[PDB]
């Protein structure tokens, strides 16, 4: 298990915005957090959220399933990291 | 934690090969599995082997944390699938 870390500093999204090649507008959010990797510290990695999902608050959590798929090259790939609390 | 499967059927590796930009040979061995991505039945992915390692032999294996590293944008990306035994 990926273990995720949400800082107290971390509780919040900040969003960018702009309009699709055909004319719709759109918004991301975006949060950050701290991903152990094996390294002496965890890293800091940048995660943008799913659609009408609030920041997750600090604490502990794992990556989800979801979080996967099978890219154009037939070779697994993240989509956008999902987050469970652990 | 992934569940991914090596079938009987997927115990060998096929290798490609080519020339690098600046004239050096590489060779890439390509395994396949099976992974629970939780959907109705597992599905078919292709990995591309680490050097000097054979192929994995037919069981259950989980992911190990070396297959990811934070990407370009700064988000969290599968280098190359690593695993180990469940």
């Amino acid at each position: 298990m990926i273990k995720v870390e949400i800082k107290p500093s971390q509780a919040q999204f900040t969003t960018r915005s702009g309009v699709s090649r055909q004319g719709k507008p759109y918004s991301l959010n975006e949060q950050l957090c701290y991903i152990d990797l094996g390294n002496e510290y965890p890293v800091l990695v940048k995660m943008t959220l799913d659609e009408g999902q609030p920041a997750y608050a600090p604490g502990l959590y794992t990556v989800h399933l979801s979080s996967f798929k099978v890219g154009q090259f037939g070779s697994l790939m993240i989509d956008r990291l999902r987050l469970v609390p652990a």
